């Protein structure tokens, strides 16, 4: 009996399901049309998560999620619109992000990309330095918001951010990353899967998760943005990656990454959590560098 959320609700008949976009063990994601959702456009595309169970307990999580989603609303958090409980499966309703998750969007603009990439809103091939820094700065802004609420994300990585038209980037995901990117997790338990390569030593050694462990993961986020989505320590097994983070070894500067960005990343990776700059500090330095992109080019 505490104060509680209030989720907008939505008529199943108002949701016309186009096709599947993705699938995890617990969920399918669809592209869909939603009518009279926002009253100044009739039709509009949305991303609709459908839950695979209605099981007594799997039901009360869906609400507890819906509440929390409704409460976190911010410009770089993916927009949640609300839900539909009128019959089965349950549907959650988000804005649709044309370009998918940031890790995929990065790889599709990699100079290692197999094929070019289209889109009115961004050039194919690799991205301007100002594009990378704006992608960065935008994820940092979601992270400033969350940290302002004192929420800890615990799984920040580009696979868990999403990219919209015009290269708008927002933290958000549909709970399926362990299915869709299962190699980016180490199974330590039975059902327990850790994003090891994005963790700080104190998360790995003490299982302590903080604002500051999120800022470390952010440094790893900048490193992925600058390698065009490569996995950190990809030469290494999960056990070797653990040995690294744990013995103090740090990822190498990517060759797209100017030294001032490598510096920021490096302040995220201080062994001692308190020696790490706040996400506010980082977001300022990244913005300042997005509006005024250093002149770079490589060896």
């Amino acid at each position: 009996l505490v104060p509680r959320g209030s989720v907008h609700h939505i008529k199943r008949r108002d949701i016309v399901l186009k096709w599947e976009l993705g699938e995890g063990a617990f969920g399918k994601v669809f592209l869909a049309e939603c009518h009279n959702l926002l009253p100044e456009q009739d039709k509009m595309l949305v991303a609709v998560k459908a839950l695979k169970e209605a099981s007594e307990s799997a039901r009360q999580d869906f609400q507890r999620e819906a509440e929390l989603l409704t409460m976190l609303q911010h410009q770089h958090i993916v927009r949640f619109f609300g839900v539909c409980t009128e019959g089965r499966p349950l549907l959650m309703v988000f804005e649709y992000m044309r370009h998918g998750d940031l890790n995929r969007f990065l790889r599709s603009h990699g100079p290692d990309a197999k094929l070019l990439a289209g889109g009115e809103d961004v050039a194919p091939g690799p991205l301007g330095l100002g594009q990378l820094l704006a992608v960065a700065s935008q994820v940092a802004a979601g992270m400033v918001y969350l940290a302002g609420l004192h929420f800890v994300h615990r799984d920040l990585a580009t696979r868990n951010c999403l990219v919209g038209q015009g290269l708008v980037v927002k933290i958000g995901d549909f709970g399926m990353s362990r299915d869709i990117y299962s190699t980016d997790y180490y199974r330590v338990g039975g059902r327990t899967m850790l994003p090891i390569r994005w963790m700080p030593p104190e998360s790995i050694l003490y299982r302590k998760f903080t604002t500051e462990s999120d800022v470390w993961s952010f440094g790893v986020v900048l490193w992925e943005i600058f390698t065009y989505g490569k996995q950190p320590w990809y030469q290494l097994s999960n056990t070797e990656a653990i040995d690294c983070i744990t013995q103090g070894r740090e990822l190498e500067r990517p060759r797209a990454c100017p030294p001032e960005v490598y510096a920021i990343m490096r302040g995220c990776w201080q062994r001692e959590p308190q020696q790490r700059h706040s996400i506010k500090d980082v977001h300022a330095r990244l913005q300042a560098l997005a509006q005024a992109p250093p002149v770079y080019l490589d060896v």
